[PDB]
């Protein structure tokens, strides 16, 4: 009951929302395993991804990357039955978000 | 269960988690903010009375260590996280699961 | 049930997995010691399931030696391609049913 | 279960874990006060499985932390700071 | 059921593990490892016909890797094909 999750964020397309079948609580969970900075990212430019979840008054950066210092982070965080939006609030990317898209429990 | 995300700064250096049965807080990542002062050590200390422990779980510094992934858990416990060194910001990520 | 270990290089820049309940877990992507200093090595994962195509590893001698995607692919073929760099790059994981 | 957090320093270089009990070591972290460029090595000793070996090699300026994610189902386990003055922090948990 | 911890060096550049399974959690470079020297650990598992580096370490760049790979019912041999180490391999057998 899983599917690979892989989305890309850029200055031009800075947001991605996960909301698998809006309102229906069947145990769906999104697990974010890795957030990776693209090879083309300008050296020394901070790239920050912020995660947003209304369900928990949540708004906080989950990744701070910079070519030359931090190429990737492995949050291994999860979001359960909730609408989650990832936004590139700093930098032009690209930034890739990888994880597990769990359909139910 | 629910995502856990709190921010610590010089202006607000402490947060507490106090729920109960079967509840556990898993701390997956502690990340240093982009604005953090270069070469400034930022230390997050966890305090858990129940398990008689007060110890740093993150030592970060722009230019050396941007993040740590403790992957530690606090089962059926009240827990306080404090930024005891540095001005931050520092982000603590995890989730609660019963 | 079986260890998965494949090598990608400029000469052999692509590998495909066709294995049903069969699943492929990718645990680590590692840059070889002979990889050129300062050369970006990018591995792209591709799968017909959900039309997937995205880099899953960006490596570079002197900056990033390895990544741990810890991602999985279920009942579907998966192709890994070294779209940038000459490697060698190693992909590690396992196949389980 | 219970959280496991212990500190090792030159002045207090060893800690022993005693009592299906399993000790899982998740992270070994180098303290901010650790001398720059100083190697700090934590050795583990688990007789039940016959193994004395370093499980962490840290150094300010190079490696701030390691995530062993190793477990000892075994009885008693001793961690010792065999190199360096620390402080070094060991985090994990005891699971019944 | 048991902690696995072995050391590889130029002098002792081989280790053999011969329901049984071996999970490799961490491969760590020793403090005495020569600065800037590449240390490569190759795993060889006959059952799946794989011989491939599982760790590439170097003092000053990469102190450790966390493969988190597993080997199901099979003989496994780890060889330090490059470098003098010491290199430590940690995990557990089930
Ligand atoms: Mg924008
Ligand atoms: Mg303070």
């Amino acid at each position: 009951e899983e599917s690979f999750y892989g989305v890309t964020l850029t200055a031009e397309s800075d947001s991605v929302t996960w909301d698998v079948d809006e309102d229906y609580a069947r145990g769906q969970k999104l697990v974010i395993k890795q957030i990776l900075l693209g090879a083309e990212a300008k050296e020394n430019e901070f790239n920050v991804v912020e995660v947003n979840t209304p369900k928990d008054s949540v708004q906080i950066p989950i990744a701070v990357l910079k070519a030359g210092e931090t190429r990737a982070v492995n949050p291994d965080v999860e979001f359960y039955e909730s609408k989650v939006t990832f936004k590139l609030i700093k930098g032009s990317g690209p930034v890739y978000i990888h994880g597990h898209n769990i359909k139910d429990d």
